[PDB]
């Protein structure tokens, strides 16, 4: 088990595409995730932009459930208008935790 072999998780700097990836034949199962800036050690940007570390959009987590529950594998445009807009001005990102379990009963 090359990493933590427990809950899988991904981080993507605004405007970038992110992937997501299960082992073997499991899918990908959204736990929790959200589209903002609550870190300024993440995605170095400007300062500015790195600033304030207080946005959150809880809605974001529904758009990755739906864009990768029950599958194997997702991209996902990190911005655009595949997300809202909660602190326009700040360099945000996208956190995603997430287990892959199988398609099937054991
Ligand atoms: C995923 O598949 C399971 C199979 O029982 C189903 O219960 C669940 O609602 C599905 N979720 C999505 C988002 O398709
Ligand atoms: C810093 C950057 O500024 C604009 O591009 C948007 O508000 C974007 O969401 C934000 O991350």
């Amino acid at each position: 088990g090359l990493p933590f072999g427990l809950m899988r998780r991904e981080l993507a700097c605004e405007g970038y595409p992110i992937e997501l990836r299960c082992p073997g034949s499991d899918v990908i199962m959204v736990e929790n995730a959200n589209y903002g800036r609550t870190d300024d050690k993440i995605c170095d940007a400007d300062p500015f932009q790195m600033e304030n570390v207080q946005c959150y959009l809880p809605d974001a987590f529904k758009i990755m459930s739906q864009r990768c529950n029950n599958r194997t594998q997702c991209v996902v445009v990190a911005g655009s208008d595949a997300f809202p807009d909660p602190c326009p001005g700040t360099y945000k990102y996208l956190e995603v935790q997430y287990d892959c379990v199988p398609y099937k009963v054991e």
